[PDB]
């Protein structure tokens, strides 16, 4: 589990959002396993807005922040899991990095902020879903 908060935003896994997510829902793509919702309180988090390939990400499954190099967004074949059927996911990004079904949510972060949430994985691969292309979480 796991959400940025930004501005007025929580940005969460598309599968682990809530029926107030979708009650209060700004954006969403299945493609990208991104959903946004908007929110009361003012969020913390800034987001990243750069090419960063290095950066920390937080493992839920060993309650500890990991340094990793990770691939620029791509589409990749994502395998079957309990929320999705196997298919192609885009503007995700791959790392060598411990990972198990309930680290998604986790923050990928580099000197500049946030640069995604964790959401695919196995066999010591990790993958995040890229949000630094999103521009209008800084505004509104
Ligand atoms: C960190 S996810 C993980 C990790 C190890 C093993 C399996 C998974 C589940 C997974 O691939 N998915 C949830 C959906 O968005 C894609
Ligand atoms: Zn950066």
């Amino acid at each position: 589990s796991g959400a940025i908060y930004v501005g007025n935003y929580r940005v969460v896994n598309r599968h682990l959002a809530t029926h107030n997510d979708w009650a209060n829902l700004v954006w969403e793509d299945s493609s990208r396993d991104l959903l946004v919702s908007s929110t009361t309180a003012q969020g913390c988090d800034t987001i990243a807005r750069c090419d960063c390939q290095t950066g920390v990400y937080y493992c839920s499954s060993r309650r500890k922040h990991y340094p990793v190099s990770f691939s620029k967004p791509s589409l990749i074949f994502v395998e079957a899991s309990e929320y999705y059927p196997a298919r192609y996911q885009s503007h995700l990004m791959l790392a060598v990095g411990h990972s198990e079904p309930g680290d998604c949510g986790g923050i990928l972060r580099c000197q500049h902020g946030v640069v995604g949430i964790v959401s695919t994985g196995g066999n010591g691969l990790v993958g995040f879903a890229d949000v630094r292309d999103l521009l209008w979480l800084d505004e509104e």
